[PDB]
């Protein structure tokens, strides 16, 4: 699966490696897939508005071949939001996370599809 | 809802806050949701090609829990494309905008989902 | 269609226009779409991890009004991954590509939508 994040928080002084690593293991554990198949993308310094203000915020998308449903999505939202609160000071009230369950035939990896 | 935009235009010198504010209010009015729940994301200086050329262009995605249909989508495309033409000189013929309707159980906010 | 890509590789160090042009031609030819309607987006220097490491990687999404199916998607995966291998040194084992078949009425262009008047085709 892939967790693809954008934030207006500037990452120039941040240990992004630690954020990626925590997100990577957290997603693997909750979605129940080996971490070998987990991708995390984190774009910072992205202009954003949420609720009309430019205070720190984040937008994410999480794509997986199956494994996504109301319970898992709630648990992933809680856990990822806690990483963004602690490590980026993005409140969970300013984090939107879109989930997408893709068919394997519509997901490319290793030059082929699933 | 969230409108997530990328453009090859450089935002330096551009009043980025006014673009965000105009887009935020426009999306809120057309989709019919309080602006409290509208997110706008705008990345500039992104390498992109449209039609094989690198003239000003933009790609957007708009995600929402319902409220999307052919009529709403046409109105959103017209309004957002007008912002990009006037504020970034991105011609509407070089702007693609993918609309996605999501279930609330598949949209996270506030540490949970919108279910 | 639009192919929208992110990578941790630094594009200051590569001819980015040649990647855009080769991807644009490749998507047009494999889906079978006029190149006038092909958009390629490429963001670089993006923090990423895949499998817990930060070696070169890429994430993409390809949206198209029709023209996508299991066979075409496999060909697109192979061809686009080969561009990133040769031009960005991103191994195909570190490249994920989501495909999405959209209705025209859910795809804005030219200040309206591409609402379809005939049948949709995979």
């Amino acid at each position: 699966p892939c967790l693809n994040l954008s934030t207006n928080v500037n990452l120039d002084g941040v240990d992004t490696s630690s954020i990626l690593s925590e997100a990577s293991s957290t997603v693997a554990k909750i979605i129940g897939k080996p971490e070998n198949y987990v991708m995390i993308v984190l774009k910072g310094s992205v202009p954003m508005s949420f609720g009309g203000t430019e205070d720190p915020a984040a937008y994410g998308e999480l794509v997986s071949i199956g494994g996504l449903n109301a319970d898992v999505n709630k648990k992933l939202s809680a856990a990822v939001s806690a990483i963004l609160e602690t490590k980026l000071s993005v409140p969970k009230s300013r984090f939107f996370l879109k989930f997408y369950d893709t068919k394997g035939s519509f997901f490319g990896w290793n030059g082929a599809t699933l």
